[PDB]
């Protein structure tokens, strides 16, 4: 048998309308499209709370090659992740209950050794593919890249690295594609976990010394959390990363072209070609 792991994030879904409608699109959509081969196995991993979960299990069972559906326990990830992740989210959510955002970067120390390879995503998402078509872009990782990521469709990287710019008038940090780094997007995360505990250059990036003098270069303080950190990472080291085509994640979200960028939105915002799955950001309609 092989397989193939995909992990979601499930929280405070207890009483939540918007969310279990989201969730609905997410995972039928998801379950619908995707086939597989018979020896092999999918298997869906959540990170939840005893109530979530409920939500979680009763969702599946309207929705149900063999699935293996595995729960984490919210708060034992946690826990696992603040002693590693803790001085990180005073640069990239600038207390301890809030470890459980910086999962997708240490992913590879909380999950087990057994588990080579996983695709974190969201739950606003819509799967226009089979899944299994994604993890054949595992195999397009140059060796030293770590992460599968799509790059952020929204000028946010503008606004956050504004100092940055600001200082260096010819930099591409925060610039449109396919010219610029625009950052990076976390709904749909390759994480390659096999090659994230022999990197000795990712083994180093996830240390409080090394993000606090990234941090200062970039003149970085942030709010979005995992997602920064890989952004910040790609700028000074993107070879680390796989970009995936903005087709395996068209970013929906148009506040900012409303909200101060109405020129530049457009480079950051288009994405040409078949969608494979799209991404309600921002609550953004499908
Ligand atoms: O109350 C919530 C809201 C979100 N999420 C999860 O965290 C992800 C990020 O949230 P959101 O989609 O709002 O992020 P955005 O793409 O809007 O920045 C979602 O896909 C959900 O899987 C959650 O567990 N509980
Ligand atoms: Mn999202």
């Amino acid at each position: 048998p092989v397989d193939y792991h995909l992990l979601m994030m499930f929280t405070k879904a207890e009483h939540n309308a918007p969310l279990q409608a989201k969730a609905r699109v997410a995972l039928s959509s998801l379950l619908r499209l995707a086939k597989f081969e018979a020896h092999e196995v999918l298997n869906l991993h959540f990170v939840s709370e005893e109530a979530s979960r409920e939500v979680a299990k009763a969702l599946l069972r309207e929705l149900l090659f063999k699935c293996k559906v595995i729960f984490h326990d919210v708060a034992v990830l946690t826990d696992k992740l603040f002693p590693v992740v803790e001085a990180m989210q005073k640069y990239f959510s600038a207390y301890y209950s809030d470890s459980i955002f910086f999962l997708s970067v240490a992913m590879h120390q909380i999950m087990p050794k057994e588990i080579p390879r996983i695709i974190q995503l969201d739950l606003d998402l819509k799967y226009k593919t089979n899944i299994r078509e994604l993890f054949e872009e595992f195999d397009n990782f140059l060796p030293g890249a770590v992460i599968g990521i799509a790059r952020e469709m929204q000028p946010v990287y503008r606004h956050t690295f504004w100092q940055f710019r600001h200082e260096n008038p010819k930099t591409r940090v925060g610039d449109p594609p396919p010219e610029g780094l625009p950052g990076f997007n976390s709904g749909v995360m390759l994480l390659n976990l096999e090659a994230m505990r022999q990197s000795p250059l990712y083994s180093h990036l996830l240390e409080p010394s090394w993000v606090q003098q990234l941090a200062d270069k970039y003149h970085f303080r942030g709010h979005l959390g995992d997602q920064d950190f890989f952004t910040m990472i790609g700028m000074e080291h993107p070879e680390l990363f796989h970009v995936l085509d903005c087709t395996w994640n068209r970013q929906l979200c148009t506040w900012w072209r409303d909200h101060g960028y109405s020129d530049v939105f457009q480079a950051y915002f288009r994405c040409e070609g078949h969608v494979k799955i799209y991404h309600g950001n921002c609550n953004t309609p499908i």
